[PDB]
């Protein structure tokens, strides 16, 4: 199977004009990175709306993946259940991002757009979706594996996953923030993968990516305690060889420089009074 290359992106789908658009939308940068880390028990309550029709949009375009199917063919349905939900989705017209969710094959650490590539046998692919509903934003994402996966790739894809839960199983008030990479990077480390630094989870509200930054590498520097209240995500990027990475000419699309491939999950999170609840399931 040889190295992705760009497909033709399909026209930018509308969404209802009754859905409320973040205020970004059509602007070049977001209004956000200062907002409070600990969010309003009414945002949280609106939080888990959004991050319950989030999971929805994504197991909906993972049930599509198969190979035959576009990339655009999978974000057409994360689109579709968003918007048949009320929500918008968060992604579309973020700092000009022209789809409705990230699609990432292989190679591709993040940020993929949709478009007419078109998915094979063995193949995985991350698929990545936020909405915004209730004026507040759910980010969730999984890889999917489609057909007949290498074993290889089975494993990164699962012990990605594991990795994830495992760090989402780490959270709770009064512990340091830095707890979760460190069991990310040791649990990657044990099966010789190596975890991307470059790209973080993120603190999540009211706004798309608040300012607090979640590092998936160990970096006990991090001072940051957690509270009850606070709701970011947990995202470790996964990659089987070197982090080294290129960006497309579309300003979006990380590929590995190398051509290995690398898995990816995602879960918004609460800090409980006593640890966490995840607001970004079914
Ligand atoms: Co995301
Ligand atoms: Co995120
Ligand atoms: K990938």
């Amino acid at each position: 199977r040889t190295a992705l290359s760009p497909g033709v992106l399909s026209p930018t789908r509308p969404v209802p004009n009754w859905i409320a658009r973040p205020e970004y939308v059509g602007k070049p940068a977001a209004q956000e990175g200062s907002e409070p880390w600990v969010q309003t028990p009414e945002v949280i309550e609106k939080m888990r709306v959004a991050g319950r029709i989030a999971a929805g949009a994504l197991a909906e375009a993972g049930k599509a993946v198969a190979p035959g199917v576009t990339t655009d063919e999978l974000d057409r349905i994360a689109h579709e259940y968003l918007v048949d939900n009320g929500a918008y989705p968060s992604t579309l017209g973020y700092k000009g991002f022209p789809k409705s969710c990230c699609t990432s094959l292989n190679e591709v650490i993040c940020h993929g757009i949709p478009d007419s590539t078109v998915i094979t046998d063995g193949d995985i692919v991350n698929i990545d979706v936020t909405a915004y509903i209730g004026g507040v934003h759910g980010d969730t994402n999984a890889t999917f594996p489609a057909g007949d996966v290498a074993d290889e790739h089975r494993l990164l894809v699962d012990r990605t996953r594991e990795a994830t839960m495992r760090a989402i199983n780490t959270v709770k008030p009064g512990r340091a923030l830095s707890v979760i990479g460190r069991v990310i990077e040791s649990y990657a480390n044990r099966f010789g993968y190596n975890v991307v630094r470059d790209f973080t989870g993120h603190g999540i509200g009211t706004t798309f990516h608040n300012g607090l930054v979640v590092l998936h590498y160990d970096q006990p520097a991090v001072e940051t305690i957690m509270q009850p209240g606070m709701t970011f995500t947990i995202e470790p990027m996964i990659n089987l060889g070197a982090l080294d990475y290129e960006i497309w000419d579309d300003g979006w699309t990380v590929v590995t420089k190398d051509r290995k491939w690398t898995a990816q999950f995602e879960h918004t999170l609460l800090v409980t009074d006593t640890g966490v609840e995840i607001l970004t399931c079914l």
